[PDB]
């Protein structure tokens, strides 16, 4: 991790949900295209990408090591379990302590039989409008792993729900909330809960920039303005959450660097300063991910 560079707080470089979703677009494995995307990011000052694909989402450590070697970008890999509909059957049968020890080993020993080690517990998720019993179990296991290793936790919210409940659960199990960042806060008008999450001590992410099907970038910007008016940009981080082949520029998509080429300039034009952007893209991630 290079704290002098910009950081994308929630991205995938190799993820394969094509089996779960019966959809080849969800097999993001196009190495040559992704290397070019990483080079594109570097050219605009992004030097860190926090990679959110844990083991059973189709993580590929060797692929990530190869991307770093080809491009020089820093990738922080993760350990964890995703969300209820996607868990392997063994999440149910193994104990909390066993799931925790798995994450600890991925942080301390390495992942996928390589020299690469997990640097964050992520993206650990909850379902839409509820936390299932197995999701609670994963979160409790994540808390244990965080306590043993000190690595921060990055979550998944489904349709921007249950963030406050995730925080309450993690805190109850000894996680200081300054070590938690809540994913996908920008899929709906969500200001009231965002303000409560920031007040509790957590970081929040607008990590679905460009996903306008779900919710317009225009409204993301308005929320960011509300946060800026309140002096809370020091707890906000941004990303694209690239997850699909169709998101890549080589496939006609907007790509990872859309954040810099398109979204940030809209943000600037709407009244943000260079300093405001540096806070969200450099200072916050350097504070949080190290
Ligand atoms: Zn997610
Ligand atoms: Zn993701």
């Amino acid at each position: 991790f290079d704290p002098t560079g910009y950081t994308l707080a929630h991205e995938h470089l190799h993820i394969d949900l094509s089996g779960f979703k019966n959809n080849v677009d969800c097999r993001l494995d196009q190495y040559a295209f992704i290397c070019q995307e990483m080079n594109d990011l570097m050219t605009r000052g992004v030097r860190n990408v926090i990679e959110m694909t844990n083991r059973y989402m189709g993580r590929n450590a060797q692929f990530m090591l190869d991307v770093m070697r080809e491009t020089g970008i820093n990738v922080v890999a993760c350990t964890g379990y995703y969300q209820d509909a996607f868990f392997p059957e063994h999440v149910a049968t193994r104990s909390v302590q066993e799931l925790a020890q798995e994450m600890v080993d991925e942080i301390e020993q390495g992942i996928d039989g390589t020299e690469l080690k997990a640097g964050i517990i992520a993206e650990i998720g909850t379902s839409e409008g509820k936390i299932t019993p197995l999701e609670e179990k994963v979160f409790i296991a994540a808390a244990l792993a965080h306590n043993q290793t000190g690595r921060p936790i990055s979550t998944h919210t489904s349709f921007s729900t249950m963030g406050l409940e995730q925080l309450a659960l993690l805190q109850a199990h000894g996680v200081d909330l300054s070590r938690v960042t809540v994913g996908h806060c920008d899929l709906k008008d969500n200001l009231d809960n965002i303000l409560k999450m920031i007040d509790l001590g957590a970081y929040v992410q607008f990590d679905t920039i460009g996903k306008n099907s779900y919710y317009p970038d225009e409204k993301r910007i308005a929320m960011l303005h509300a946060l800026r008016d309140r002096g809370l940009l020091n707890r906000v981080m941004l990303s694209m959450d690239i997850t699909r082949r169709s998101h890549l520029k080589a496939n006609g998509g907007y790509g990872y660097d859309y954040l810099l080429t398109t979204f940030i300039p809209q943000l600037r034009q709407s009244g943000f300063s260079q300093a405001d952007v540096d806070v969200m893209l450099r200072e916050n991630p350097s504070q949080f991910f190290q």
